[PDB]
């Protein structure tokens, strides 16, 4: 129902990439990220529950605190194949333009869309939800006007019955120079609610 | 019934005199002292608390996790007068001595005694169950034999019904060179409980 990146990672590990900081969420850790190439992807196993859990639903809803540095391009979450050859999906707080990109790789095919309107590397504290769902993306900033934008396929073609055995689930590493430079806090993906219920417990 | 010191200073604010750590604890942060002089003591009505506890129950189990340089003298917690003019009352890992030394001071008489056996000062985390009723202390180093000593006056006459007005609770701070040098992680005080009730949740 709930997975929260960062403790499926064992993310918490003595000095492994980032720093352990404070977050708007008193009750849980934040990452100052440091050297994403550290901090170990989520287990298979772990992974392989979240990929079943994506296909039940056909998509799924993300939700993530940020501090990101202003103008820079940070990946929040990517999949990036065992082999190295890339990824196969991937979504990037773009500071540069002001948007939130989401690209989806299918068989060398990879396509990119992005939700406008989306200033997160503002220097401060964000909150975000993401609803993803076929081909439908829905993007809300702490509590304000909703995004959307449509990908050119399904969410769950991406999430194939044997992804977990090609791919792995890294937070804060991009591909070209698209690191996460900030701090990050409850990357979450949460299966069996809509994105109203979410808003409803946050001022708004 | 129960005081987690760090959280009732609100110790966890952005980097005030400590760094979050790793803890035996995975459920709670874990601080490694850097200026205890920066850690805020403990507020006052939230120190009010603590004392009436202590004054109901004639004594407390103190509980600490922590990770401590060798051969240093750190002081786990302290009682500063307000007027600074010194400690009314202290807990000190002495490894120098190896020993865990209580200092109570009553109206300019200060009185210490060592536990003795008490080699906390081993560079890992050690975890701690100090229990004071009356002149009586009782020490459990991890699942080891206790140790005990006396004190020369009851450990409520410390703790007065004004003391809150006239001194506050500090972590890691002590007087003559004797800041904590380490980590340390879980430092409450637990009422209403034996010392048997809680080792029996520890490996023995």
């Amino acid at each position: 129902s709930v997975f929260d990146i960062f403790e499926l990672t064992g993310a918490a590990r003595k000095g492994s990439g980032r720093r352990l900081v404070k977050g708007p969420d008193p009750s849980s850790p934040a990452f100052r990220i440091e050297d994403a190439n550290l901090i170990p992807p989520v287990p298979d196993d772990k992974f392989q529950d979240l990929v079943d859990a994506v296909r039940t639903e056909k998509g799924f809803l993300l939700l993530a605190s940020l501090r990101q540095m202003k103008k820079t391009r940070g990946t929040l979450l990517a999949l990036e194949r065992k082999d190295h050859s890339g990824q196969v999906f991937s979504v990037v707080s773009n500071g540069k333009a002001g948007t939130l990109d989401l690209s989806l790789t299918v068989q060398g095919k990879q396509h990119v869309v992005s939700v406008e309107e989306a200033l997160l590397a503002t220097g401060q504290w964000k909150s975000i939800t993401l609803f993803v769902q076929e081909d439908r993306a829905q993007l809300y900033i702490d509590c304000e006007k909703m995004e959307n934008a449509e990908l050119d396929v399904p969410i769950q073609s991406v999430f194939t019955r044997d992804l977990a055995s090609i791919a792995r689930l890294r937070i804060a590493k991009g591909g070209v120079n698209d690191n996460f430079q900030g701090v990050l806090q409850n990357v979450r993906f949460v299966f069996g609610t809509t994105p109203e219920d979410i808003l409803r417990n946050k001022g708004c």
